[PDB]
């Protein structure tokens, strides 16, 4: 038995660095950690929800799995903004898109995130709230890429409940509106960071086009992953 | 590389049994396989949602986890049902409770959940969609306690996208309406086993009096965790 | 003039029994009053929604009319919970269908009733509540059909406020979902039993099929309401 | 066995007049007819919703009970309109006020109405439908009162679904906009007549205060029904 | 620099009759006061959003602009009554029609508004708020055509937020319930009335047919507009 | 009579820039083109709108009034952006704030903006649609602002559809998350933008604080609109 600091998460508070990097995937965020940070140990594995802290080129940062969809990120991002009293957030994922100028492999840099979740109604008296990435994020991510020589997309994405839609119409109307990601948890991590007057952003590859059907395979997924982590990383130096 | 019958699971069509356990957090569903299934072998562990196919007293039994949320479980559901042909899925869980008779350590059989997730207006044109337990699965659990002879409350729940609430009100409007469960994902599963024309069901343990602030210690917790799993094993047989 | 206990019944407190059934038609409760109730006396006919109490093989039972709609039901059943103290109604209703697999003259007993009404939303912050009946209620109905070798089908019912529907697609997602009674006040009957700490529950005939147009003759609604009406009586002496 | 026209209504067609007056009793509906109609024949008793066609000073008119609430009058009235192919319908019934400058006893004549249903939005593809009278009934009503030196209220009603309001902060607001009258019915009568190209109007009498809780006699109410029916009544002679 | 009684009007407080017309052109505004005001000055002219207040046939009136869209209009309207003391507003404008039976030229006047905006669920606890405008000043309007032989049709407004309108199914649905006037406006003046316990009206000309495309040449908009003006003015002396 | 190639506006098509500033104000829009565009026309004064063409610094670049509110400025926009061809839209625009930290003069740069409105729901299927700014354009603003040595704030606006707010609870919201500006077009501008394949962003000078009662007097809002006017201009030459 430990101590927990929250429900969720075993680690000790200050075991968080006040940068973190997050994934679904919780595997994902161990080969983050073992691929890509030095003096790193595991801080988090309840619920296999698996978090390292260590460094990135000497600065410290923290990667952690977030799970799927907006209510099981936001009970991680909740955790680290509040008692770990982390300042950035940066999600990690991956997307699908429906927008006819965007392809699988491409980078997406989200600047603001749709949903079809209640969340953000409930918090802003029924009203629209837009999840907003911050903007020196954005830009850290942006001017990293350029740096890298990696192109990015850059605008909104679209966060939804219901991986396996069934609703007519959506898709046409995410790329009339040039939505660029469609994918299950930004939506729910902006707001979060602006409740604690932190800061979150989100950077996302091309895995699948809704439309043509275009799929990456597992190689050119990690070819997609390894550009767009550097670019994440890159911009942590900034932030 | 395997081949991945759907996007969340590597187990071959067949793997899994035609009733299910799931649970949120996959290291119970690991704990579940090794202390109560036989001929238990791993069939998945994308994501760490670690999944397992065996007998219960001789009948086929799986038990995966969830994860957390609605989102979550209606992915981990769509694909049992529609993939994997499951037929009956019980959720094996814990939760909070409002309800002034309700007390830490009991067992809740869920009857239907509201939500604050707007995932079941969306199937039903925008109206009220009562998320509703199977009668036959409801009834087994009944009656598997009463063979057993632990007491249970049997009612409502609800499902929140929100474990951190900050909404005024809510928790008197729950027991003024004697909800017995506060939970996170049984809102999304029933409608997803009504659309396959299949079977849902849920039981929980009261980890925690969200009005008085009792709480279950560990002890607590695997005595209580004891009592509703073999309820729910012993229902299986009758499903 | 006599005293009025409530603006709608003439009833003295007391007059009801603490188990009621309860239909739309004030002429379909004296029916069931003067064939099947003994020690029976008319205790309401303001508006003229007769309602009459007595015994059925020597319990009390009360038997009324509640009108057409969620407005009118709830009129009557918040007063007989609040002001006649009632402990359990069980509404005996006619309803259509939109299921393939239920017939005209199928005995319905419902676990939870959807809505295109507003009053629930309005009782839970404007989420998700759903209507459902009490398990004993639907237990007890379930085991009297068993009992009288009468077949049933038990699941979700719907109540609209719009008897008149124009509603495109609202037939193919009912039916997509298994909803199999579409009626007119259910849901709003569930959530008032709640507010009290009451019980309810809701039998229903198939009168018309909405897919196929059966529907079904005089006589055949005069055999199917003998067969619901002695499963809601056999269960209230479970009640 | 007779011909039912409608599923609630027995009438044959042609047996109800182009104009009908309506109250929510039908015991109301049986004094209207006895005490002011000539020629008069019943023409409906199903469902105990007695209703009568006759002449007024020489004028076919009929007059019919529409029980309590919105779905039920939207029944009956859709009914009227369509089948017995009725050109006008004015309600004639009881109110509450919360508006400081109108008393008990006072006659309502109603312009618009308000509403806590869906059933308009449902209409109008979620948007805001007003329930507006028919400005000949609203002038006609008005007209006859003046030509009686009958005081009256001439502005907007609410029709709720639930009479016995729980809801803080509604008659606040009720009171700031000068809604005159607070009733179940008008607001789902006006979009019919809509639909079908015809007239309808609302009149109510005062039978209580709902801030001062004053509240008419029953000899006050007889007084205050003598007033208004004899408005109606005249006004239908310009219709 | 002046003293700003308003944010948005330099006028000093008394300097509007408590009669005022208003039309969304403030050109149009000037050429009112032009042509059929005598004692006229201009009082604002903030935003080019010009007021004048004169007299017409000896009586006080003022006309001024208020822009195009509910938010625009509830600004000046909101100040006229609040802070300018002004008792009665006839909106005076143009509008679209789907109506089969309307066309281009007619003169409309409006006894309720409809809308897709959101400011009057706001304004009442998010239910159904009907924009009506004041009998007393529909009387006024449809008198004053009577007296100046003037055809005119009367009946429900839709104010829309958006001119260029995308919905499908919108214009079928304004026609079944017969809305005979679609703009941008009224429905946002109504309850701001209301709410200072002040009267409201409007009157519009049909410029377009939505339908059939029919569209008003410039001299027909000018006869219409003077048809339509000389209705107001006309309406004013009873006000 | 001038041919109208819009019904808002008489310039010809080709008379606007592809990159134009506007403003509430057409007075604003004047001033602008008279003390900062060369080679100016005025190309519109339908309904007083005044807009304007010129060139800053040799680029072609326009400016015209919005009027108030969403309806209002998504008249023009759609009209830009689809019969004239614009590329790039930035309001320049006055605010108040909640924000503690942001004062009465300071420059906001708007990254999204939340609303009351309804229209960007429409626009989505009834979901969350974020009305977000174009990075390109935020980016300029930004990087011509530190050029200039004039600091700005950097983050969320909330667009109303109610100048004269009665909402409790909204401030306190909008300043737990931070959103620095309150103002009434941006969230109808950027949507509109979008569907254009277009460009948009917002500059705005704080007038108010909505919290503390602080404002700017005359010549305080002179000074900060000589600053936001020139940051505009300068980011015109990156765009
Ligand atoms: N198509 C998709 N829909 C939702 N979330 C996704 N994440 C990756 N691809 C996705
Ligand atoms: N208090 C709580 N709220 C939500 N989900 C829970 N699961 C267990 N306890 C819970
Ligand atoms: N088709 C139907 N729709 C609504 N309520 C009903 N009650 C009986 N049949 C019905
Ligand atoms: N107070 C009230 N509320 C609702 N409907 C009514 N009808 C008469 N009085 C009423
Ligand atoms: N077609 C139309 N739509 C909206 N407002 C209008 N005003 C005049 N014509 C209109
Ligand atoms: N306080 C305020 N509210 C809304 N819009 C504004 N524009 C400038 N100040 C404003
Ligand atoms: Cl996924
Ligand atoms: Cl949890
Ligand atoms: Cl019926
Ligand atoms: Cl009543
Ligand atoms: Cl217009
Ligand atoms: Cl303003």
């Amino acid at each position: 038995h430990h101590h927990m600091a929250t429900p969720h998460n075993s680690a000790k508070v200050g075991d968080f660095a006040e940068t973190v990097l997050m994934c679904g995937d919780p595997l994902r965020a161990k080969l983050i950690a073992d691929n890509y940070l030095e003096n790193a140990k595991q801080v988090n594995s309840v619920r296999g929800m698996l978090g390292f802290t260590g460094t990135y080129k000497g600065k410290p940062l923290s990667v952690m799995g977030h799970g799927m969809g907006i209510p099981s990120i936001s009970i991680y991002a909740e955790e680290l903004y509040n008692v770990y009293k982390v300042k950035t957030i940066i999600r990690v994922g991956t997307c699908g898109t429906v927008d006819p100028n965007v392809h699988v492999r491409d980078v997406c840099i989200v600047t603001a995130s749709g949903t079809d979740s209640n969340v953000n109604r409930m918090r802003l008296l029924g009203h629209d709230f837009p999840a907003t990435a911050n903007f020196e994020v954005v830009s850290a991510l942006v001017e990293s890429a350029k740096a890298l020589n990696i192109p990015t997309q850059v605008g909104k994405a679209y966060s939804t409940d219901i991986f396996y839609s069934k609703e007519q119409g959506l898709n046409e109307a995410l790329a009339q509106y040039h939505f660029i990601a469609v994918e299950m948890e930004s939506a729910g991590l902006f707001p979060i960071a602006d409740y604690y007057g932190a800061r979150a952003g989100c950077i996302c590859t091309v895995s699948d086009h809704i439309i043509t059907h275009e799929s990456a395979t597992p190689e050119e997924r990690q070819t997609s992953f390894q550009n767009m982590i550097k670019i994440a990383l890159e911009a942590t130096l900034k932030l």
